[PDB]
């Protein structure tokens, strides 16, 4: 059936020794199937494009050198508007991603799905030879990115290299060249109806050095808060956050009020409260999240007395904490509040307004 074209778009800086392996590997993975390889490098020191010409000879090869432009993911970029096929194959050079695997990458896209993503973290996945330290790093780097991204908060391994896609996913879709993660900018900005995860063993890297590790981490965090601006959770979160403060101002309000009613302070406090989580709730349902309003209103009213109250255990909880770390308790009570807005934010967007 592969008489659809499968397009292998290869991003390399200084990646020699391993072309003869990784081709090879490939062209018997992909045996008879009408398939291409797309080199991208940005000018190497190295000779490698010239190796990637000379195996051209024997492998399908196209090779782009480009020396007015640096990156990983704007080498991917450069890969799909270069590449001819229906169907996308993104990897790394090195051998770390397997290409005995992408069969099941492209089997996935003819069953029906329109990203196959190759995963670490499903069940089946595995890692070679890694620290336990790195893979919580990796693990807690990519919750972040799940949480903090609804659209992908399923995703195991949103971070991958190593995925396939219908080139109609891509299509038509501006994608940012900044960073290293483009797979999560598709993610986000691609066109599709179906992902799947298959699962790998992210091997050892054979021959040459490492060009990214260590430096994609704070590079992430700003990938991730790009795509939420994108997302809109930027304008959600600024919307609760003034929402949030309306309320501390009607709970100080009808404090005031009741106890010149003639009702004692440590009775008072109980409805000004309340009615204040009833204000926020209000305004948060029919502003902040008024397009993703799901269910019962009153199920929505209970789930956010959840949150509103988690939030007051974190407050309270994250200020004793930093007080005994012997944090002044002006910005320990600062911190805590900044947490408190933060996890109420997050429980009300994947649990009372859940998508
Ligand atoms: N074209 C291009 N490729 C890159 C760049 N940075 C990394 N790569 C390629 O991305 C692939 C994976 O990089 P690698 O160093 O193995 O990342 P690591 O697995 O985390 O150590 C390799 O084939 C590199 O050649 C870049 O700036 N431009
Ligand atoms: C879960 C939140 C992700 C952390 C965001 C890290 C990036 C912060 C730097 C981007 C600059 C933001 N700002 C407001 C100055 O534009
Ligand atoms: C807390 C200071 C920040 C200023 C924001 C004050 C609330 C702005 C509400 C604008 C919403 C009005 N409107 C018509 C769009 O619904
Ligand atoms: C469809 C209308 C959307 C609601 C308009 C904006 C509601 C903000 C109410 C809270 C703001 C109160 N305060 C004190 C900050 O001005
Ligand atoms: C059964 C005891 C209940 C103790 C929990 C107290 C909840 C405090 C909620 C504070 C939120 C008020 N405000 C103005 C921030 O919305
Ligand atoms: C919705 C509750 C608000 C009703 C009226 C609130 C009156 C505002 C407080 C007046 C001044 C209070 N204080 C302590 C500064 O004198
Ligand atoms: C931010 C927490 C500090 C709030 C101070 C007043 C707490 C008194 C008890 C509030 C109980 C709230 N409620 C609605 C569950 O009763
Ligand atoms: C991991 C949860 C941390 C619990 C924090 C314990 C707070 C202790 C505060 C003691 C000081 C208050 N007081 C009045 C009893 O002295
Ligand atoms: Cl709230
Ligand atoms: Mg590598």
């Amino acid at each position: 059936f592969q008489s659809m074209k499968v397009s292998v778009i290869i991003p390399t800086y200084n990646e020699r020794e391993n072309l003869e392996e990784l081709f090879s590997r490939i062209d018997n993975a992909l045996q008879g199937l009408n398939y291409e390889i797309v080199v991208v490098d940005d000018d190497s020191p190295d000779r490698t494009w010239e190796k990637a010409q000379e195996l051209s000879s024997k492998y399908p090869v196209k090779v782009i050198r480009r020396t007015k432009e640096k990156g990983l993911s704007s080498a991917v970029i450069r890969g799909f508007k270069e590449a001819s096929g229906d169907v996308f194959v993104v990897m790394d050079a090195d051998l770390q991603h397997p290409p005995e695997v992408i069969p099941k990458l492209i089997e996935a896209i003819k069953n029906g799905s329109d990203i196959a993503i190759g995963s670490r973290y499903v069940k089946g996945g595995k890692v070679e030879n890694w620290p336990f330290y790195r893979k919580l790093i990796s693990k807690g780097a990519i919750m972040v990115g799940r949480i903090a991204l609804p659209k992908i908060r399923d995703i195991k391994d949103p971070v991958s290299g190593f995925f396939a896609l219908r080139k109609e996913v891509v299509e038509g879709v501006e994608l940012n060249p900044i960073g290293f993660k483009i797979l999560m900018e598709i993610l986000i900005k691609g066109k599709y109806s179906k992902v799947v995860e298959v699962p790998f063993t992210f091997g050892i890297r054979a021959r040459g050095e490492s060009k990214l590790k260590g430096k994609t981490i704070f590079e992430y965090l700003r990938h991730i808060y790009r795509l939420m601006k994108w997302e809109g959770e930027i304008d959600r979160i600024v919307k609760f956050s003034i929402v949030g403060l309306s309320g501390i101002l009607v709970n100080e309000g009808f404090l005031w009020l009741f106890v010149n009613l003639g009702i004692p302070k440590e009775i008072a406090v109980i409805p000004a409260v309340e009615l204040s989580i009833l204000n926020n709730f209000f305004w948060n349902d029919i502003w902040t999240f008024k397009d993703i309003r799901r269910g019962s209103i009153f199920s929505r009213l209970l789930k956010f007395h959840i949150a509103a109250l988690s939030g007051a255990v974190v407050n309270f909880i994250v200020y004793w904490i930093l007080l005994f770390l012997g944090i002044h308790y002006l910005i320990a009570n600062l911190v805590g509040i900044v947490l408190s807005f933060g996890v109420r934010y997050v429980i009300n967007r994947h649990v009372t307004w859940a998508t």
